[PDB]
């Protein structure tokens, strides 16, 4: 018998998230190499939007909702912030 | 007295390099934020060339010296591989 019950269900609360040291570059150096020895294709096209999304969302956080303010935040403008959004989706 | 001598000099050999888990994204999320609360400016312009240099050099390694082959390696061409080289230096 045990005091605590055998709780076995995934609920919303009681679920902390862990943030380990993500070795992105280490994953990109080994990934780009593993794909090169098999069938590489969208190499830079995959991490390209990854770096843009991270920063874009971060700076935007300073102005959540104000996607325009994010422009001056990254030395960009309103055409780049918008054109760069489809550039990764088009290229 | 000790068998080994007190070797205290930096030489070429006898110098192994360590490669810990670099948390780039973690450094970019905290850096972009720390700079935003002070004087942000070249936010994306700093990590932009960092992601391009890493992949560019990696794929090029498959064709060391053949900077041209790196083109098809990243679904790029000869104009992009060259134009993208100055794009980060110009923007």
């Amino acid at each position: 018998m045990d005091l605590p019950g055998e709780l076995f269900e995934a609920s919303t609360p009681d679920s902390p998230s862990h943030l380990p040291p993500d070795s992105w570059a280490t994953l990109l150096a080994q990934w780009a190499d593993r794909a090169l020895r098999s069938g590489h294709q969208n190499l830079l096209s995959e991490a390209q939007p990854e770096l843009e999304r991270t920063l874009l969302t971060t700076a935007l956080r300073h102005t959540q909702g104000h996607k325009q303010e994010a422009a001056r935040l990254l030395g960009w403008g309103a055409a780049t912030l918008t054109a760069k959004l489809k550039e990764l989706g088009m290229e």
